[PDB]
């Protein structure tokens, strides 16, 4: 049974590359994997295929006419442990739904039976920030039931994941869509494990893993590659196995529940990424103060 | 003659913070002015109203049933030197195009008569990372001639600031949208002057301005105000006049030349933010060498 997942999370906070490296620690696992990426830069792949830049169902269809006219061959690209590479490309600036764009990759791959052909996962990298109706469009079209959200104990990756969450409440009645866990890419700060365990049990979910800031990370991406490829025995590859696994085995499936920006706020402000505000210095000026 | 602009350019660079500290600039210096937020993050106007957060045309719908159920009265605030702010709002999780849930608000304000009431500037405070067709509206819908991208010497603001000029020359043809310039929002990192100048040089435009990082923005937006109001005699307040000034007087208003990646990249490896990649190691594990 194959199961469609996705990961979403805002830029800027190592998603893509550890989307790539819990996909390589699955298939080093021998799962059957494909990596469709669906952000505006094409990222998602390049680690699998020691790719400078993969070519995107959006530039190849620019080149052929429509979409209609490229073959899957051209498209999915195997890489490392033969997970399956797919870039769909951004939407075309200025025009064009990012959404649209999406959608219009998943339906090719799904005539040209690429779905159906042994797989055991179907990962979907994801931009996860504006979740506005089209980067919503995977949850709404039920492309993707397992979502897991790639965050940090940072302001704007934690109201992207609390804006993730809401996307997925919306079509919680239309379908199959559920919350999987929290990834917290950390960026060293001081109570972020604690932070993102606190946001995710305000979200009724867990977090499924931390993935830490380890410069092997650095070293295997500048070959373009994964840390699992780069250097198989290192205390970082571990880390990527140990997510790779509670995500196989995952049963904690959920509808979250989404936190007021106030809450937001307790739980930055009692893990001390948030000062407190005093009121009275606001509006004042250096000459009252 | 009312001259309407946009400040364009992705999060995380401290866009809105100088959006309101030129707009203040531009009050001390006898202009009416009215900042119209266009962020999901309701940021745009806190600075000038001492908000914490100000009521957004979105969430005052969500209460009132439809847009045209509010009064102007409810959706304008004044603030210092009687700057004018509304707030938009974001799209709405999981639903909408934000690029719709934006141009509705302006429709709002004009028939409203907020426009009309004597005003020297619109500045809309955009989004300007993935610029998607909703994001790209108010170019398409001439709402904004003069486009000002906020930008740093980081590979995803440059990248994003090309992403805004291929959005202007997209609509070109259809009427009187232009690039008015780059504002560098300074990361203190070393060449970053002259790589925004070289951007701008290579897209057809200037750098108008380059934004420092000074103690002051933090001391004064901390208190919810900008730099100007909290004082006016700082080093940095001349620097916001200075933009102010040169934004006023601007006449390069330009049909941008969007560079490709490699152009990109070639201006980030001589400026020294990229490494030069080595091709011998790609692909090859801590084994190899
Ligand atoms: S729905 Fe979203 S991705 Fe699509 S055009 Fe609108 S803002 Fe862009």
């Amino acid at each position: 049974a194959m199961r469609q997942c996705a990961i979403y999370g805002k830029g800027g906070i190592g998603k893509s590359t550890t989307t790539q490296n819990l996909v390589a620690a699955l298939a080093e696992m021998g799962k059957k994997v494909m990596i469709v990426g669906c952000d505006p830069k094409a990222d998602s792949t390049r680690l699998i295929l020691h790719s400078k830049a993969q070519n995107t169902i959006m530039e190849m269809a620019a080149e052929a006419g429509t979409v209609e006219d490229l073959e899957l061959e051209d498209v999915l690209k195997a890489g490392y442990g033969g997970v399956k590479c797919v870039e769909s490309g951004g939407p075309e600036p200025g025009v064009g739904c990012a959404g649209r764009g999406v959608i219009t990759a998943i339906n090719f791959l799904e005539e040209e039976g690429a779905y159906e052909d042994d797989l055991d996962f179907v990962f979907y990298d994801v931009l996860g920030d504006v979740v506005c109706g089209g980067w919503a469009m995977p949850i709404r079209e039920n492309k993707a039931q397992e979502i897991y959200i790639v965050c940090s104990g940072e302001m704007m990756a934690m109201y992207a994941a609390n804006n993730i969450s809401k996307g997925i409440v919306k079509y919680a009645n239309s379908g199959s869509v559920r919350l999987g866990g929290l990834i917290c890419n950390s960026r060293n700060t001081d109570r972020e494990d604690e932070l993102i365990i606190a946001l995710a049990n305000k979200l009724g979910t867990q977090m499924i893993h931390f993935v830490p800031r380890d410069n092997v990370v650095q070293r295997a991406e500048i070959r373009r590659m994964t840390v699992i490829e780069y250097d198989p025995k290192a205390k970082q590859a571990d880390e990527y196995r140990a997510l790779a696994r509670k995500v196989v085995d995952n049963k904690l499936l959920v509808i979250p529940n989404p936190i007021t920006m106030d809450e937001l706020e307790e739980l930055l402000m009692e893990f001390g990424i948030m000062e407190v505000e005093d009121e009275s210095i606001v509006g004042k000026t250096a000459e009252e103060v």
